[PDB]
């Protein structure tokens, strides 16, 4: 255990906060694309993620605000021009409905995989709109953001209003894959854009249904499914399982419709209480978690890539390597009283492989396994890692959650809900 004499709580938080931004600085390519994964050894696969352009745009504002990225406005422009197809070296692939491919080659632009992804498209668009707000005097950033927002219609992904279903993905030719996904989850991101587009796009495919969908499932929490963890109500896709915790965090940091809505904020707080309670209920032979260890996330694991979820009464069947996620714990810091202290404790614990150093000596925390304590991650997926910086940045004495609730307000002016 690292003593408070060797390193103070403040020194730890300062290191991790700067480290969380250096991550993004390293994930970013000069051409304004972002790798899917950061390799801790300095390797680069040149496999990019569209989602990480959105998260990286957000991160640029955080670095800027902290004095760590004085070029940020121009880095944001480079990324947005690249996303808009305005760099002649290559464009990111889009399918027959202008949906972006999830992954692509960051040297050549070749598509990678089969996932023409509305959600990853939506994360990119949010990041564009976030930098538009942040660099609000740059007209070219506004124009590019508006172009990206208007040119992928997400109203088409609303599948069935009465059951809360959105199509997961499209095929190359623009038809939908079979799979539908139900509220509550991170497809709130999709719904939100579709709700705005219904108002804003002249030719929205499916405007009325997108509005109706939003009004039932996401204008309030009233109709969302609830699954109870030890009597704690947790929004979910149904009553007998839990969705991913990152869904609450992505929706909160990226969408005003979540972060500015007290029902949704309360839901995120409850969800974090359930994740803590879960980790305290785990009783696996040969494992002993300390009290400060918790957070159910997605990301690299001994099995490759894992989407870890909690389940009733400490049941770890949906957490295949019994991985604990410090990016999720960090993400909770503004929303749970003990998360910050627990993140620090986690850093101090030398029996777990949570600490990682980046090139340049920067420090972060990341996923580690209780089934395989000697495992140490070799890379970090940006979409998941996002919430580490965001949670640290949203500390009250850092930028605060009001930073995100201000700059994620894409669709309203400041006095919208005030007296005229
Ligand atoms: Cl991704």
């Amino acid at each position: 255990v690292i003593s408070e004499t060797v390193k103070s709580d403040q020194e730890i938080i300062d290191s991790l906060y700067r480290g969380g931004y250096a991550y993004w600085q390293q994930l970013r390519n000069e051409n304004g694309t972002y790798e899917d994964k950061l390799f801790l050894n300095g390797d680069r696969s040149y496999v990019g993620s569209i989602a990480n352009s959105g998260m990286g745009l957000i991160a640029l504002t955080i670095g800027h605000a902290n004095g760590w990225e004085p070029e940020a406005e121009q880095l944001a422009l480079v990324t947005l021009r690249k996303l808009a197809g305005r760099d002649p070296n290559f464009a990111v692939p889009q399918n027959a409905t202008n949906t972006f491919i999830h992954f692509y080659n960051t040297k050549t632009g070749e598509a990678v995989g089969d996932d023409w992804s509305p959600v990853d498209s939506a994360i990119m668009i949010y990041g564009a709109l976030f930098v538009k707000n942040y660099f609000s005097e740059n007209e070219e950033i506004a124009e590019l953001a508006d172009f990206l927002y208007r040119n992928t219609d997400l109203t088409q992904y609303i599948a069935d209003v009465r059951t809360g279903r959105i199509y997961l993905a499209q095929h190359t030719d623009g038809t939908f894959k079979k799979y539908r996904t139900k509220a509550f989850n991170e497809y709130m991101l999709v719904a939100g854009i579709a709700n705005q587009q219904a108002k804003d796009l002249d030719n929205a495919v499916n405007a009325s249904n997108a509005k109706k969908f939003w009004d039932i499932w996401y204008a309030s929490t009233k109709f969302l499914p609830v699954a109870e963890y030890n009597g704690i109500p947790v929004l979910s896709e149904g009553k007998t399982w839990f969705t991913s915790q990152f869904n609450f965090l992505f929706n909160n940091y990226l969408m005003h419709d979540f972060s500015n809505h007290p029902e949704f904020v309360t839901a995120l707080e409850n969800s974090a209480k359930a994740d803590f309670a879960f980790w305290r209920d785990v009783d696996v032979e040969g494992v002993e978690l300390k009290e400060y260890e918790w957070g159910s996330g997605a990301g690299s694991c001994p099995n490759g890539y894992c989407v870890d979820r909690f389940h009733f009464d400490g049941d770890r069947q949906f957490n295949h390597n019994l991985v604990v996620s410090p990016h999720i714990l960090a993400g909770y810091i503004p929303f749970n009283d003990r998360a910050k202290a627990d993140l620090i404790s986690t850093y101090r614990d030398n029996t777990i492989n949570a600490k990682h150093e980046l090139e340049g000596g920067y420090e972060i925390l990341w996923r580690y396994s209780h089934d395989q304590p000697e495992w140490k991650a070799e890379f970090i997926e940006g979409v998941d890692f996002s919430t580490f910086l965001f949670g640290l940045a949203a500390m009250p004495e850092h930028l605060g959650m009001d930073f995100f609730n201000k700059y994620n307000n894409y669709f309203e002016l400041e006095h919208h809900h005030h007296h005229h």
